[PDB]
């Protein structure tokens, strides 16, 4: 299927352990998509002092349309030193390793695969 849908577990960014997916755009997007199909991808909000908590590069889910069964539409676009690698809509928030946290919330996705 070209889209799959996901319940991401929304953590707060001082809870994650594992703060990124990689050192490159290609591992870190590579990674998060590995992660999204196995189950094991959280999602951090993005407010004033979150990113310089995690490590880049980032990897953004992005609203790709304006949402299937409660699940919005999204793709991923990377950020390393400023510069994304793709173009989509607003960001949802910032992807990362879920081992486990407890999360507040969830966010229901429908991934671009």
């Amino acid at each position: 299927k070209t889209h799959v849908q996901l319940s991401l577990p929304v953590l707060q960014v001082r809870d994650v352990l594992v703060r990124g997916f990689g050192d490159s755009v290609e591992e870190v997007l590579s990674e998060a998509r590995q992660h999204l199909k196995d189950g094991t991808c959280g999602l951090v909000e993005v407010e004033k002092g979150v990113l310089p908590q995690l490590e880049q590069p980032y990897v953004f889910i992005k609203r790709s349309d304006a949402a299937p069964h409660g699940h919005v539409m999204v793709e991923l676009v990377a950020e390393l030193e400023g510069i994304q690698y793709g173009r989509s809509g607003e960001t949802l928030g910032v992807l990362v390793p879920h081992v486990g946290e407890i999360p507040v919330a969830y966010r229901k996705v429908l991934l671009r695969k």
